[PDB]
């Protein structure tokens, strides 16, 4: 699960969107999603998840966006899926770079301390997986 404050760009209006209102409101948004081969798709949300409080940790990615997920999210990395909570700075998750819209990987440049914090899902049609913060996450 993703926590609160994580932005969530919609690559058909080009709006960033803060996922606890794209579940609070239900919106209809689209999102970047990856597919197999790894190529990026806009992608619209179909169903949304409001998680609860729960233990989150950090991930600062090259770039300065920070994500925070519950460690047992799955991250797309260099080495396929990973849990969020097995990472270590130095590891390189897949991400949607800002200026070509293109998938690369960028290096986690640290790792921040549990917290607890409100939780959310989004379930985004057909690919199941989407970009937060730039990260390529699973859905
Ligand atoms: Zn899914």
């Amino acid at each position: 699960c993703l926590a609160e404050g994580t932005r969530i760009f919609d690559p058909v209006t080009g709006t960033t969107h803060r996922i606890e209102d794209v579940v609070d409101g239900r919106k209809p948004i689209h999102v970047v999603a990856a597919a197999k081969d790894g190529t990026l798709h806009a992608r619209p949300v179909v169903s949304w998840f409001d998680q609860g409080t729960r233990d989150v940790i950090g991930l600062r990615i090259a770039g300065g966006a920070i994500v925070w997920a519950t460690p047992d999210h799955k991250v797309l990395t260099e080495y396929g899926w990973r849990a969020a909570g097995e990472l270590r700075k130095g590891d390189r998750v897949a991400v949607r770079d800002v200026e070509t819209g293109e998938l690369r990987y960028s290096v986690i440049r640290e790792v921040l301390p549990t917290r607890r914090a409100r939780t959310y899902d989004l379930e985004v049609e057909e690919l199941h997986t989407l970009v937060a913060e730039g990260v390529v996450v699973h859905n």
